[PDB]
């Protein structure tokens, strides 16, 4: 059971030695779409690629390039795109991907700005009455309501298709409280966030997969996913202690490299899993 052997690597101070493991099992697959020349401009970080094998396909005929990653996890039956913070040239793909896939939602784990620089673009509108249009993309977005929250904040966006003037709803799950530095000292709004997204519907089998990102798409996104397949797959087993963090991470880590970037997200993502077991059983 991971309470025990979350004491073990905590009484023994062993995750950084855990993580390593981690780094040293994980898949290594191409990447050569993201490396052309012509797609630099597309990914924020040099180091942080999709892999050909799993990467979301634009259906624009030009260039089909997005740093975006599909997570199929076939046991929980859960999908998740995991994508980077958006640039000032690519917030068109980003909302066409969003239309393309049938996303219902997209969830940010990372503030505009953090550490004194810009870690996304604003990618969404901040007033009713103005709403964005992305040129490139044929896509208007308008905001409908903003719900602002103490650890997080839920919007309510209109995407419309300018081309066929067909309209979805989008839900915005915005967790504000993230800190610059570390991760959170106790799991409990984080596990109230991945509640209310899983109430929302916007996880669920009837809607393309949710997307998720932060800054480079593999940290806190990589805590969010892993959390939510985890206390899923503790429900359908028939023995829930079969469940281990660190399988589950590794055939993850087969689709998006990078996920879990230091052994404190590691360490939080076992409280996560921990506290959420109970109120869960
Ligand atoms: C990064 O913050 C935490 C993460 C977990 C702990 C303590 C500390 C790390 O020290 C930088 C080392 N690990 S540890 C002892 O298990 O190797």
């Amino acid at each position: 059971e991971m309470e025990k052997e979350f004491e073990q690597i905590d009484k023994s101070g062993s995750w950084a030695a855990i993580y390593q493991d981690i780094r040293h099992e994980a898949s290594d697959f191409p990447s050569r779409v993201a490396k052309l020349p012509k797609n630099k401009n597309r990914n924020r970080y040099r180091d942080v690629s999709p892999f050909d094998h799993s990467r979301i396909k634009l259906h624009q005929e030009d260039n089909d390039y997005i740093n975006a990653s599909l997570i199929k996890m076939e046991e929980a039956q859960r999908s998740y795109i995991l994508t980077q913070g958006p640039l000032p040239n690519t917030v068109g793909h980003f909302w066409e991907m969003v239309w393309e896939q049938k996303s219902r939602g997209v969830v940010m784990l990372n503030r505009v700005m953090e550490k004194g620089s810009l870690k996304c673009a604003q990618y969404w509108p901040q007033k009713e009455e103005k709403e964005m249009i992305f040129e490139d993309t044929n896509l208007k977005l308008t905001l409908i309501s903003e719900d602002i929250k103490s650890y997080y904040t839920v919007r309510q966006l209109e995407l419309e298709n300018l081309t066929t003037q067909e309209t979805r709803e989008i839900l915005h799950f915005h967790y504000t409280t993230w800190p610059d530095f570390g991760v959170p000292e106790s799991p409990a709004s984080f596990l109230n966030f991945l509640f209310k997204v899983r109430e929302s519907g916007s996880l669920s089998p009837e809607h393309g997969p949710v997307v998720v990102h932060c800054s480079a798409g593999i940290g806190r996104s990589g805590t969010f996913c892993l959390a939510d397949t985890c206390l899923l797959l503790m429900d359908k087993r028939k023995d829930p202690s079969s469940v281990d963090i660190k399988k589950v991470l590794l055939e993850m880590r087969k689709f998006r490299m990078g996920l879990i970037q230091t052994a404190d997200q590691l360490r939080f993502s076992y409280l996560a899993v921990i506290e959420g077991a109970k109120f869960i059983m």
